[PDB]
């Protein structure tokens, strides 16, 4: 007896465990004070955009012709915006992109949606995610009419279990989603991992008579520490689509600006780029926000104070390790992956909750027995949280 | 078959008549000079935004906290933005909306997309459009997994042929799309047309045992001349979804800011609003652009100089009528609907194309024998085009 689409109703009515945890912390702040609530739940950028963002926005609003500034760009975005990104990427990675290899989008969620929508031709199409993973991939894959296949986590190094991956590749496999630097683990795939992946997928692509794409979800690319290198995947694998946004690099998550990069070395660039444009059109996208496209021209290479996040990583890692917790030291992103004190991460997160430590069970990310602790938080809160972490530890280790 | 989704391939590679006509005019401008080409093809806002827009953007970037200014909003948008709109609508129309009746979107294309995706539950679902109509409705309807049904135009008054509409309503009918003020006719539906529509749909909804919605595409609401009233549809029919954007009112088409309005008076507001939230999520939307949501709070009821468009309407109408063309005098939008000089509009537009006058055959809008002439153009170009229009007229009046 439902007038609306049931999947849409479910997708809009489903309560987010993480968001509820965030709102629970605000309710707890009212009772015990915000200084006494240790909220490591939601993964929102916490450092301000570099000053070039606000300075450039001010300049466009003051000096750029208002009709031209606020008008529709082409579907794929201004050629000047696309040209500036192609040239920045070539100077940084040694690639050979031009403006026409880019399609400007309204953030990474739009870029991913476009990729699955462009690549899905059948109800039985499968996209592979490597656990632990961003759960919203299932919504985007399902929204395109396809299905998600999870590769069990490499809990030793948080790279890829290639045996497990190879076993889940079949005739229905359209692509493999990778997120490096990673949400939730903070892992960074090495050149070796990227090369083995590329060799495996090239080999399986030939066996099935069809390209298996790499869908590279790269919004944390510049959120990497200690000189660790994030390899540019298009250089290793021909059939690679790159999804990027300025949500983390420039701290503009609410502004909705990113891209889909379609290399010339894909099986048929003209055809795939056409499907990307068509998918964008089908999803109700007309163009990326014009003000932000024009602003991005002057912000290539610019990032916020990334060392603020590194300092938080080191502080949290040092304190948790010193207490006795087993933390995976992350090379990128702003999430720390910590082993729960019991196999049941949900039961462990409840015990954490008893001391107002709001951490997230990794079961939903495809990783039971672990938790995700976001450190895009206030540095002083991390220090004030240590006695509560110590007390939580004591509950298990008397 | 094809490696990508073929339907997405075709959507991204098939050029529209209007776009292909605009490209032709640029090539022609290179050969004979832009002064010798009179382009009335594309319908993009030609007047600047009111100064409050740019002033507010400077203010927000200068004074508002950077992290909070550029951060993610809730999926439905800032409560302050939604509340300011709800209050504006109430003061203007006598309605009783609150913040929770609104969902902020990335333009009217997103608003429309969301409405169709929310409602569609079977492949054979039908959404009715009243010819002449915005051809992109077919794209949004098809992308939602539904079929578009056309009602032939009322070529006497560009209101609605109710017998024709009634005949096309059946068990699959999920909604009727209305667009007043209208692209491409410039018609404004009267209070009576809206009342007759509401009556018909109430009866047919009961007959089929399910609500049939009015999807009211409203981006031209304020582009209305001579004090003509545009009735607020939710006061006439309970099951009404309003899709709006600030693309035409504030001249921000490239910025991607609008909304979907879900009245409490729909059959079940909680269910429908949850479906709208679901569809937004499934379409890859996260939030409308933060900066612009924050800006919209201070721009309620603001518009650019709409009198500039009226002066072009009057000049074009009086000029073409004087020559001998039959023009439907539009009450809103910035498109003039003119009867072709022969039955074949395409053949007529080719004869116009001989004299470097670029006008759009109404066949693609579902209305053969007419043309759309966009007047969101330079005023002096309208004046300079008249000898060419008369020369075109003289080809048929021998
Ligand atoms: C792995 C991953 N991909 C994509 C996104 C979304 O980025 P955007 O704000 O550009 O949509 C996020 C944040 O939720 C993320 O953590
Ligand atoms: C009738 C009609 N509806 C919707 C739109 C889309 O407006 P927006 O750019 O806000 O998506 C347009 C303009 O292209 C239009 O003419
Ligand atoms: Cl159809």
């Amino acid at each position: 007896g439902m007038v609306v689409n049931e999947s849409m109703y479910q997708l809009g009515s489903v309560r987010s465990a993480i968001r509820e945890l965030f709102e629970y912390g605000k309710k707890r702040a009212a009772i015990v004070g915000k200084e006494n609530v240790y909220d490591f739940s939601i993964g929102n950028p916490s450092i301000p955009a570099p000053q070039i963002v606000n300075d450039t926005i001010k300049e466009l609003v003051t000096d750029y012709d208002s009709v031209a500034l606020h008008g529709y760009t082409s579907a794929q975005g201004d050629v000047e915006t696309r040209a500036a990104i192609a040239e920045f990427l070539n100077n940084t990675h040694g690639t050979h992109f031009n403006a026409d290899n880019l399609y400007m989008t309204m953030g990474a969620a739009a870029s991913l949606s476009i990729c699955f929508r462009a690549l899905t031709s059948d109800a039985y199409d499968e996209f592979i995610t490597i656990a632990p993973y961003f759960p919203e991939y299932k919504v985007f894959v399902n929204a395109a009419g396809a299905r998600l296949v999870e590769v069990p986590a490499d809990t030793e190094h948080f790279q890829i279990d290639f045996d497990a991956l190879e076993e889940r590749i079949n005739a229905h496999t359209r692509g493999v989603i990778i997120n490096s630097p990673n949400n939730p683990s903070g892992t960074v795939y090495s050149e070796e991992t990227i090369k083995k992946l590329s060799d495996l997928l090239e080999k399986k692509s030939k066996e099935i008579g069809r390209p298996i794409f790499i869908i590279a979800d790269e919004p944390y690319r510049e959120i990497v520490y200690d000189g660790i290198k994030v390899p540019f995947v298009t250089k290793y694998y021909d059939n690679t689509l790159v999804c990027y946004s300025y949500s983390k690099s420039l701290s503009l998550p609410g502004e909705r600006i990113g891209y889909v990069l379609v290399p010339d070395e894909v099986y048929d660039k003209a055809e795939l780029y056409a499907a990307v444009c068509g998918a964008g059109r089908a999803l109700g996208y007309v163009c990326a926000p014009s003000l932000f496209q024009k602003m991005i021209v002057k912000c290539q290479g610019a990032t916020g104070d990334i060392n603020a996040y590194k300092e938080n990583r080191d502080l949290l890692y040092e304190g948790l390790t010193r207490i006795g917790y087993h933390c995976f030291k992350p090379d990128g992103a702003f999430y720390m992956f910590v082993k729960a004190l019991e196999d049941d991460s949900n039961a462990f997160c409840e015990k954490a909750k008893e001391e107002d430590v709001l951490i997230v069970a990794a079961d939903g990310f495809g990783c039971p027995g672990w938790v995700r602790i976001s450190y895009c938080v206030d540095r002083e809160m991390i220090k004030h949280s240590m006695p509560a972490f110590e007390k939580i530890y004591k509950k298990y280790n008397k």
